[PDB]
This record gives C-alpha cells, structure tokens and sequence, in this order.
C-alpha cells in the first residue's frame, strides 16, 4: 500500500580520556510510540495504556483523539527495556517500541564543561559533543519497510544503505588529574566563600590540556532545572585582566631588549608613581632599591613601570602577543573568547604602565596556561590540543631560550625566596610561578605556574572568582590550590622529584 524509506541511526563514537576511560558512552534505551489510526480501534484499551504511562485517562484520550489523522506520535522516550516490555505486553493496537541511543557521561560534573552533552535526538549541542560532531555522529543508514493504508508496518523489506558508526575521539584530558582540579578548586571555593572559578593544566611538551575545571558545575545526566551559569565553560569563554600574573612577560620583554639583567636595579620610593591624573600604587610600600627579580617578588606596579618606560610598550605588546594573549587559540571550541590585547600607535605612558602589570588587556584562563607553557618548555609554543596527542606537531620559539631560562629562574625565586609565594611550594619539588589580584570592590585571585623548575613538564593556572574572606591576594587564595594540584599531577605523571 506504500513503500517507504526511513533512516536507521547510527551509533554515537565514544569520547574517553587520555587514558581510555569512557567519558561520554551511547547507551541503548527504549522508546515507546503509536499510530493513533490503529489506536482509534482500540479505545477501550486507552485506560489501561494510559495508567501504565502514569497518564490521566481523560488527558490521554484527548491527545489520541486530537491526532487522529497522523500516523505516528511518541508515547515516552528512553525506558529501560523492562519498562518497555512492560507495555508491551498489555499488547494495545498500534502501541509500537523502539530502542534509540541516548549518551550516558561517567565522570558526571567532573568534566561536564569540557565534554558537554548531545540532545534528545543524539545530536552534539555543546562542548567537546558539539566540536567534534562530525566525527562522532557517523552516518545513518536507510531501510525500505512496507506499511498498510492506515500506518500498520506490514512487512520490513531489505536495509537500502547500513548505518555508519561514529569513531571513538580520545581527549587530552587524564581523567586523574581532572578529579584532583575538580576536588581542589571546588574545596577552594568553598574555603574562601568565592563565587566561581576555572584551573587549567597542560602539559608543556605536547600542547596537551591535561585537565579544565570550573565552578559552578552541573550534573549533565539530569538537566532538569538547569542554570546557564552552571554551564559556562569559564576557562574558555570568559574573559579578565590578568594583572600580575603577566609581569614575567614584561620581564622577558625587558630582558631581550639588551638593556636589563636580573642584578640591575630600580628605585620605586615612596611606593607610588603619578603619571597625569593616574596614579600607580605598590601594594607594599616600603622599598626603595629593588632588583628585577625583588621587583617579582614583591609584585611592585611601579617598578615594572619604570621598566617599561625604559624598553616601550611596544616590546611588552608584542612579546605578550607572541605568547598567544588575546589571540585566538585555533581549538574552534563553541563560545570560546578571544580576548583582547590593544595596540597603540604610540603608546601613551599610562597605558604602557597598565599593560606592564595587567591591566588594559583581557584574557582566557586557557590563553594564559599556553602562554605560561611556552615560558616553561624553554620559550617554544606548541600548539594546543583538546585530544591526545600522538605525534607532536612543531613548535615557534617565541621567547629567545636564553631569556626563557632566566625568567623561570627569577619566577622559581618568586615561590622559593624570602618573602615570596612560600604557600605555592610543591614538596619534593621546585616550582616557580607568579601571583596575580585583579580587580573586576571586588577581585579575582590568580596564580600562574609551572613545575618542576629544573626541567619544567606541567603549567598550571588558577583563577578563583571573588573571594569573600578577609584574604583575597593571588598568594593567599590561588597559590595553594596550585600546590596541591602540581604535587598529585606530577605523583600521578610519575615525574621525578628535583627537590630531595
Ligand atoms: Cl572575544
């Protein structure tokens, strides 16, 4: 009475780790629908129908009776297959059952961010889901079924075209170290009263983000009463000023120009600087001769300034730019940010000061993670990479070696001198890193690192979002969190203590 072709789905790719623990698996579900051209025979079965899926009889018969005409509705989708055999076995005219896929994800909120989640029809609507889409969907097939004049699926003739599986997708994420972020910041925010936050690890040598976490999470096997802020994947979608935590670029500007060496020295007496009507402001203001690397510990505004009046923005610009600040990373991740990183003809002396210590300039927390790679692996940017990286691609030696090697050293000082970030110690190893509080009366606490200095593996950054304890200095909130999470990535990586 009509031949017809309908598509057969095709099974969804399995996304796991790095490692090959499933994160996002296609599991079979049952669904239920009807013809209500069948059903229309059959009214005295409706009641009990109804019951069974948990209707209101009268509300039931009126959705049948409304759809008379068509040839098909659904009844319920994804059942267990009990639960659909359950139905089923009332056997009403017309009631039919099916099984679809529908995704099932593991590690839950743990990397709900990162991983993201399909629709009800299985398609990728957001993050790694949506990214890798292509590839993971496969392709359908096609099947010729036979169906009376009143939708009865007569007979089921031959498959047309069979249905293509998707292929399975590897992140780069080590789901070991994602639980470890997870734990930490979450026990941060907590700790501090914040109200977000995002930590980032990468893997210094292949590009690789070995785990993205952010606050608040949300369960994406139950999404029934969902807030979009839960959602947000801030390490890539939202933007800040980096403040401090970017003085090691300036730093490596001022060194490369020829006419700086970690010895030399600068006078920040009284603690401020008026430029105009602007005025910079040390947060200690008790120092008049610092050397370069004082001026990093000490995070003196007014002596990166008076750096960057000597060298011109114009170096500190393009070193920033080199190392990807405000560019556009190339992983195509949905609703990921550029940033910004402003230029000038010529640079007025208040936007150099400002651009010297962060401010002016916006930036993702994966942007500054890369950023403080290429710093760590000896200058070289390799490029970054949300899946496991086999053969890794060539690099761009952004940072001249030797330059590289000197601020890793100034920032291992950072952590390990007297009066420096004691709190962002790693045991058994050397770290070395730079703290950052900026303002968005309200701040982010940032901390920026790498570890182990000697011979660096793992970058590591950590924003924490308003902090509402009477300490809210990158050194006071984040520095920590980078602690505990360097010392079990770098266990869990087996790296070798430099620190014993
Ligand atoms: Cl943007």
């Amino acid at each position: 009475r009509s031949v017809r072709h309908i598509a057969i789905p095709a099974h969804r790719g399995l996304i796991t780790d790095r490692n090959g623990e499933p994160l996002a698996v296609s599991t079979p579900v049952t669904t239920l629908w009807a013809n209500p051209k069948e059903l229309m025979t059959a009214k005295e079965r409706w009641p009990q129908l109804a019951a069974a899926l948990g209707q209101d009889t009268k509300l039931f018969a009126d959705r049948i009776e409304q759809n008379a005409e068509r040839e098909f509705i659904y009844l319920v989708r994804g059942l267990t297959p009990e639960q659909g055999e359950g139905v089923i076995a009332l056997k009403v005219p017309g009631v039919y059952s099916i099984e679809e896929f529908r995704r099932f994800y593991p590690a839950g909120e743990v990397v709900a961010h990162a991983v993201g989640f399909t629709d009800v029809d299985d398609r990728g609507r957001e993050g790694i889901e949506l990214a890798f889409d292509e590839w993971l969907a496969g392709v359908p097939g096609k099947r010729q079924v036979l169906k009376d004049r009143r939708g009865r699926v007569i007979k089921d003739v031959q498959v047309t075209k069979n249905a293509k599986p998707g292929k399975t997708l590897a992140l780069s994420i080590d789901l070991r170290l994602q639980y470890l972020a997870h734990r930490e910041l979450r026990n941060a925010l907590l700790e501090n009263g914040a109200k977000a936050g995002s930590l980032v690890i990468m893997d210094v040598k292949t590009g690789e983000i070995l785990a993205m976490t952010n606050q608040p999470t949300y369960n994406p096997n139950n999404r029934r009463n969902l807030q979009p802020a839960a959602m947000r994947n801030r390490a890539m979608i939202d933007v800040f000023e980096p403040g401090s935590t970017v003085k090691p670029f300036s730093m490596s500007a001022a060194l490369a120009s020829g006419r700086w060496k970690p010895s030399d020295i600068v006078d920040v007496y009284p603690g401020t600087l008026q430029i105009g009507r602007y005025t910079i402001r040390d947060v200690s203001r008790n120092s008049r001769q610092l050397d370069l690397t004082g001026i990093l510990i000490k995070s003196s505004n007014v002596g990166i300034s008076k750096i960057a009046f000597d060298i011109g923005a114009e170096s500190i610009y393009s070193v920033m730019q080199q190392v990807g600040l405000g560019q556009d990373t190339g992983l195509g991740f949905p609703g990921e940010r550029v940033g910004n990183l402003p230029n000038h003809r010529k640079w007025p002396k208040a936007e150099t000061a400002t651009l010297a210590y962060g401010y002016g300039l916006s930036v993702t927390a994966i942007q500054l993670a890369h950023a403080y790679a290429a710093l760590a692996n000896d200058g070289k940017s390799v490029p970054l990479s949300m899946t496991r990286v086999d053969r890794v691609p060539d690099g761009v030696q952004v940072i001249s070696p030797e330059v590289a090697s000197t601020v890793q050293g100034m920032l291992q000082q950072v952590v390990e001198a007297q009066g420096g970030v004691f709190r962002a110690q790693v045991p058994g190893y050397h770290a070395a890193g730079k703290s950052g509080t900026a303002r968005k009366n309200a701040y982010r606490s940032l901390f920026a690192g790498f570890a182990p200095a000697t011979d660096p593996r793992i970058a590591m950054v950590v924003v924490i979002d308003e902090p509402s304890k009477a300490g809210y200095f990158g050194g006071l909130v984040s520095a920590p969190v980078f602690s505990k999470v360097m010392a079990g990535a770098l266990r869990l990586m087996n790296v070798p203590p430099d620190n014993l």
